């Protein structure tokens, strides 16, 4: 009779103590001008890419994208997110977002964008949004005028090269985004799975008090997982008239992962992710229904609350 | 007026710019015994090219036999039983682990680790006291907890490794203890000379032991300080031997040559360069010590000696 967890909240079943952070992993090389999977809903839709197995003759409809006002992209160093925000600022007089969806501890070093990180990035697995933000204050305060290890990971995600350098400048992304000019937004989503129910009420009620010009430039770690998710529900709820097909096929042509179904297939080594990813492809259907079942009372019950009564099936 | 006098030279070296960042690996466990395993009643192989000594020259083994000094480099708590299995075979006295290593090491889950900065210099500027509270501390901190431990490979820095969480950790000097050898610590730095302080206490620690006592020094790689130490030792028992010879057959029985050699390093390396010089120089200058002190049974210390008759590069 009694369900330890519903669809929708798989990862509340691993264990924490099993993924801590042990490295500062380096987020991004800052080779390129702009992070890595840059794309906004402005952006022309591309063919789609073949592991998904979709109908590339299929045209979805752009009704509301040229409103819809978001973007999505990897983690950045400071310049690249500058790069970022004058890009936007030639396409909206509106104010302009950094929505920062990751959980993982992260700031910058030294000007370094760097995170610290557990297997399967899930250093902060299990911790509430405040618990999270106090570990990463901490960690990055630590860090001043003290020696670390900041490195790519290589072969089987551990550390490979990198550097050493004694720390003379900590900045958190907010101050990050400040300096760029875009307000900044945190919400701290797990990576590799469904965003939670506390992620999503409070996305929602940021959404909702958003001005008309709002514009949202949506990032994770490599730019895909947690940031299409995202985009893809701020899509469903901005142009709620749009079929779920269209919004799923269109957010994956501009540049982002694919939310439907599809044939999963992992390395061995990553075959714990398959049911991570069935289940947000189960969630995403649920999150449309919810979209589409409270819009017209202006969404007066949480997405929480509704999921609640309304529990995903596998 | 110098500020650094030879034999000194690393006092010049900025510690915070070392400090430590990994916990290396110091040994991956598959062979049955340390790396650079020797005994002093090993025979006698060709030298190393490196070097360019004279292949046709036999040092004299006068005193080897009853020397009864070893060295190697780190190892698992495995490989150190199989060391004491091997040296018991050889006395009925006390067998010393003897660890001249000056930055922080222990073991975790039985992993031998140790606190790894830049040029393995994470201790520099320490004393001995500093060193193992800051090793002690260290051990103690990882107990339950996440660490990563890797190899070093390419340019020194972290390749590959493991990540657990940690169920066990002692010093070193629980497991020589275990393996049921005795233990004594000379904190030496990596790469470099060893200070007035350290040898001063080996000399002492020396003068302690019984006849029959054998000696087993290690250090990470049982290269530089492991032969320092070794070749400290030969001139001390064996006094009557040259030099050359003493230098000859540490050499040949597979530790480091520190006589004169034609020194060359990788252009990323080329920090050791006057490291190498140093040690030779102070080489000549430990044996003359023992010359001149020995009559007298070491009325006076090496470091006191030394600052009398001051090395010259
Ligand atoms: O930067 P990468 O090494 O390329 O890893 C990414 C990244 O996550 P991590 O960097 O922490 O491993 C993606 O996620 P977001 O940070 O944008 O949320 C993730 O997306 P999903 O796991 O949710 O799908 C993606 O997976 P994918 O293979 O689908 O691109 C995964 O790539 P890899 O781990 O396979 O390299
Ligand atoms: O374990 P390794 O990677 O082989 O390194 C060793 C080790 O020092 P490190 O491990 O910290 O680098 C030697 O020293 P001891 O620990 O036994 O004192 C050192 O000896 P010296 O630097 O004093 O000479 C030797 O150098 P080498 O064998 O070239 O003389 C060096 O080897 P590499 O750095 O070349 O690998
Ligand atoms: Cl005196």
């Amino acid at each position: 009779q009694t369900v330890t967890e519903p669809v929708g909240s798989y990862a509340r079943a691993e264990r924490p103590q099993d993924f801590e952070g042990f490295v500062w992993r380096l987020d991004n090389d800052g080779k390129e001008a702009l992070p890595r999977n840059f794309r906004t809903s402005a952006d022309a839709l591309r063919a789609p890419e073949k592991k998904f197995h979709l109908d590339a003759a299929y045209v979805p409809s752009r009704e509301g994208m040229d409103a819809l006002h978001i973007s999505g992209s990897s983690a950045f160093t400071p310049a690249q997110l500058k790069n970022v925000a004058a890009k936007l600022r030639e396409k909206t007089a509106g104010p302009i977002y950094d929505v920062d969806l990751r959980q993982e501890s992260h700031g910058y070093l030294d000007g370094i964008p760097v995170s610290w990180y557990g297997e399967r990035d899930w250093a902060n697995l299990g911790k509430s949004q405040h618990e999270a933000l106090a570990d990463e204050r901490h960690r990055l305060h630590a860090a001043l005028h003290k020696t670390v290890y900041i490195a790519p990971l290589g072969k089987h995600k551990l550390p490979e090269g990198g550097e050493v350098r004694r720390v003379q400048k900590v900045q958190t992304e907010q101050e990050v985004a400040e300096a760029a000019g875009m307000r900044y937004f945190r919400i701290a989503a797990t990576d590799h799975v469904w965003p939670t129910p506390e992620n999503i009420d409070r996305f929602l009620a940021f959404y909702r008090t958003l001005p008309q010009d709002a514009w949202l430039h949506f990032h994770s770690e490599a730019g895909v997982g947690r940031t299409t998710a995202f985009m893809v529900m701020t899509d469903m709820l901005k142009n709620p008239s749009v079929s779920l097909k269209d919004i799923l096929y269109r957010q994956h042509e501009i540049g982002g992962f694919y939310y439907g179904e599809f044939p999963i297939k992992t390395k061995d080594k990553d075959s714990w992710k398959t049911k991570y990813y069935r289940e947000k492809i189960v969630m995403i259907e649920q999150f449309y229904r919810y979209v589409q079942e409270n819009r017209a009372d202006g969404y007066q019950t949480p997405w929480s609350v509704w999921l609640k009564s309304h529990p995903a099936k596998a």
